[PDB]
């Protein structure tokens, strides 16, 4: 997987992968982007033993990490209002959240 | 491949594939979306005498099918100005263009 749409997220251990790039929600609750085994970016929210966290792209365009409970720990704070958004791990090493839908075929089944 | 970014395109014979869906820029210049083997969406540009067309997501948000000579055979008319856009073939069978980045890790290489 390389992207997340409204309501989708990464549970502890889950990740997006493209080439040697890896964006993962770890069992220490740290959200990290790796090039091979080298860490490149992180939410700096890790704590050994803090398992069960979840990262989720929401309807408001906000990407949030929650704990085993449902308490927030980190967020891009990119709330822009209800709509359709997507988070993508790009081939250029960048992780991006995109505006809202501007066009579609409308062929959802 | 399941997405196109600014200025990327599908050339004759190329496609985006999120089984069972297939968005293919056919040799006959017709851009078609198939569910398994059934066509469900089309640009309706299989004009006689046309060959070597390409479908490209433009920096202005517009998605347009061009003929060998660079003529506009079809467009989504989704022009929204200059920015960053991404067209994606979703697992729900829908083809969507998400308009302009609202957040990023800023980790491009
Ligand atoms: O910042 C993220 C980006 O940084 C670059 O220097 C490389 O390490 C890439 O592999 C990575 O995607
Ligand atoms: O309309 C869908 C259908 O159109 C026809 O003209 C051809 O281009 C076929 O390849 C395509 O499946
Ligand atoms: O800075 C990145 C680094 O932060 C912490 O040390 C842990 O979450 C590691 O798993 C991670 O690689
Ligand atoms: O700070 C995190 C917080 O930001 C906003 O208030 C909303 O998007 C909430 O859903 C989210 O929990
Ligand atoms: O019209 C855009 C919107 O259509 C449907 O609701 C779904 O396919 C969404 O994923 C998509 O963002
Ligand atoms: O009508 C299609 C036409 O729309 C706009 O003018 C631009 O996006 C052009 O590049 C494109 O060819
Ligand atoms: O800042 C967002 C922007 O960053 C860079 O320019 C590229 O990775 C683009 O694809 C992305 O949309």
């Amino acid at each position: 997987r390389n992207l997340l749409t409204n309501g989708e997220g990464l549970y502890a251990g889950q990740s997006l992968d493209v080439e040697p790039y890896h964006f993962i929600m770890q069992e220490d609750c740290n959200l990290v982007l790796y090039d091979h085994s080298t860490s490149v970016w992180a939410s700096n929210t890790g704590i050994l033993g803090k398992k069960g966290c979840k990262a989720v792209l929401q309807s408001d365009g906000n990407f949030v990490v929650y704990d085993a409970e449902g308490r927030s720990l980190w967020a891009s704070h990119s709330v822009r209002g209800n709509g359709n958004y997507v988070l993508v791990l790009q081939e250029d090493g960048n992780v991006v959240i995109y505006g809202s839908d501007i066009w579609s075929t409308g062929t959802y089944k």
